[PDB]
């Protein structure tokens, strides 16, 4: 033994004096071997869900998960069942598939999991400090209440003509259309829909001043701010690169613009009930009496606009793309437009939108097939026992829930990969509570989150934008349908989703050909 302890020390010294051909070599093989040995040992544990095997330490299953998450989930599900873990760029993600996974993650106790700890590192640099995920959950809850206060039926009634005006202006003025000059053309929907989305959301939520800014070089700041909203920021949120500083600059410049308007509205006592800015100026005091600062108000405006931007733009792109190979659905939607709007003699209102079930069912079905967020995350803050299992998810893990995956399962939606708006006949609401409700601070929502359809998530982190999204999408698609027919270039069809971007937008270029339904129809107004 004595001799052995000596030769241990000796072996150590001979180890340190290896040629750096082998030292560099051992710098690679040692962690590689430890990783594989650690996994085999991990597999022996019965209080842990199975862990997907991976070859490269730290990286884990990043590539296959990033490129095709639903295919990844399906294969893991076949081998391991509904609960399994995988390593992702240094983190361990525990996936719980299906309605029980929805319950496990969306209805997890506040003490058990943290959304802000999963999300803040990306969003905070983009939006700014003090809001959304850069604050305690209790603060988020009331910010959602504040924002929801501008998103009432009365507001939607006033937004609908504004959104309509923006859509028509876009048809009139955008080079992508120019309907007074051209009767047919080709567009990339991932060019048109982001523009139509920011134009309509700006006009209605932010108001005319902020909409007008988008016709200036100021619009480039939004483009710059947009480039900070990228999944890689979950890993590298701050690097001394240029686009990171353009991001920081844009946030300052845009929030500064919002603050300028806010302070100006207050100076002139010009605070009314037009938009989300008026609403937050009038209603942004927390229940402990602390008021949101003008900066936090501006930051919250940025987050709300950015949130609504990507989910909605991707969704209307998908709607156009699915309908492009379905002239039968376009035809059916057009008949409904003619029926509800008296052949076009009626002006579209929010109330008439609610009487367009097939149009709303079209949005609903598109959100089924294209959940914009394929994976929602929480960081596990306290050890969690998985009910009816021996599994414990330890603090420091992340949990991953994927309702968009269940959207595409035949067991819950027959012929799930078929686009069929009629699967929602007599069920055209954006969603609803099938039972008991609870209020986390921003209104009563469904207590259960077991619905296999969950485009807007559930529990305390549930979306509050769904009715604004349907309003915006509804107005936009109503006008599209009444104005245009469209189809694919020969041999083109619905593109696959890009699962590596922030939302599951279509892989580009995603082009459709439009044609005026009334070649001679003119859009009035000056330009
Ligand atoms: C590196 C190699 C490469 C192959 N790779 N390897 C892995 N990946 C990858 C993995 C995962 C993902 N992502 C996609 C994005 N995703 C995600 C994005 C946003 C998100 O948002 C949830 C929260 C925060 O943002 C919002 C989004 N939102 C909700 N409604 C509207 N937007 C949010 C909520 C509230 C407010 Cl005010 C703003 C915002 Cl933005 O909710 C959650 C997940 C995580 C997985 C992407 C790429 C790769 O690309
Ligand atoms: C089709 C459109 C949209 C879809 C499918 C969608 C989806 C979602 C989902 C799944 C969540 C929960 C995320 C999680 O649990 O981690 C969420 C949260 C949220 N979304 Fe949306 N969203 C949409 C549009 C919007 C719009 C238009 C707005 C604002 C007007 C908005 C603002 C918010 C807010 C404030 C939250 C709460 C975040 C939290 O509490 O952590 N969303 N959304």
């Amino acid at each position: 033994v004595g001799e052995a302890l000596e030769y241990v020390n000796i072996g150590l010294s001979h180890f340190l004096a290896l040629p750096l051909a082998q030292r560099i070599s051992l710098i690679i093989i040692i962690p590689f071997i430890y990783n594989i040995v650690w996994q085999l040992l991990y597999s022996l544990r019965k209080d842990r869900p199975p862990l997907v095997f991976y070859w490269i330490p730290w990286v884990g299953s990043a590539v296959v998960y990033g490129m095709k998450p639903y295919e990844f989930f399906e294969e893991c599900q076949k081998k391991y069942g509904d609960i399994f873990s995988f390593v992702l760029l240094g983190r361990v993600m525990t996936v719980y598939l299906g309605p029980k996974g929805h319950e496990f993650v969306f209805n997890a106790k506040l003490a058990d999991v943290s959304a802000e700890a999963a999300y803040a590192h990306l969003t905070t640099p983009v939006f700014g400090k003090g809001v959304i995920f850069d604050c305690p959950n209790s603060r988020l809850m009331e910010q959602k209440k504040f924002v929801k206060g501008a998103l009432t039926k009365e507001a939607f009634k006033s937004y609908v003509p504004l959104i309509a005006e923006e859509v028509y202006k876009y048809f009139r003025d955008s080079k992508n259309f120019r309907l007074n000059e051209r009767t047919t053309g080709t567009i990339d929907v991932m060019v048109t829909q982001p523009e139509m989305t920011i134009f309509t959301a700006s006009r209605s939520l932010l108001g005319k001043e902020m909409r007008a800014k988008l016709d200036t070089d100021f619009a480039y700041l939004y483009s710059d701010l947009d480039k900070g909203f990228t999944p890689i920021n979950f890993v590298f949120p701050n690097l001394p690169l240029e686009h990171y500083r353009k991001r920081d600059h844009a946030q300052k410049a845009i929030s500064g613009t919002y603050m300028s308007l806010i302070k100006e509205r207050r100076k002139n006592n010009d605070i009314q009930d037009r938009d989300l800015i008026d609403s937050l100026m009038k209603n942004s005091t927390y229940k402990d009496g602390v008021k949101m600062t003008d900066q936090e108000i501006a930051n919250l405006l940025i987050g709300v606009l950015m949130g609504g931007q990507h989910t909605s733009a991707a969704t209307s792109a998908w709607i156009l793309l699915h309908l492009a190979e379905r002239p039968d659905v376009q035809q059916e939607l057009y008949e409904e437009q003619m029926r509800v709007l008296d052949g076009g003699k009626k002006e579209l209102t929010y109330d008439l939108l609610q009487e367009m079930p097939l149009l709303n069912q079209t949005i609903k079905e598109t959100l089924r097939m294209h959940h914009p967020l394929h994976s929602l995350f929480r960081k596990v803050m306290k050890d969690m026992h998985v009910p009816n299992t021996s599994y414990v998810i330890p603090a420091g893990y992340h949990v991953l829930v994927s309702p968009g995956y269940t959207h595409l399962r035949d067991e819950y939606f027959p012929n799930a990969h078929q686009f069929n708006i009629h699967r929602w006949n007599n069920d055209s609401a954006s969603s609803y509570s099938v039972g008991e409700e609870v209020d986390y601070g921003f209104g009563a929502i469904s207590k259960g989150v077991s619905s296999p359809y969950l485009p807007f998530g559930g529990g305390r982190h549930r979306c509050i934008g769904e009715h604004f999204a349907y309003c915006q999408l509804g107005v936009l698609m109503s006008i599209f349908i009444r104005t245009l027919k469209w189809h694919y270039p020969e041999g083109k069809t619905v593109p696959p989703p890009d699962f590596t971007s922030m939302v599951t937008l279509p892989t580009g270029p995603a082009k459709i050909i439009w044609e005026k339904r009334n070649p001679e129809q003119k859009i009035g107004g000056r330009h």
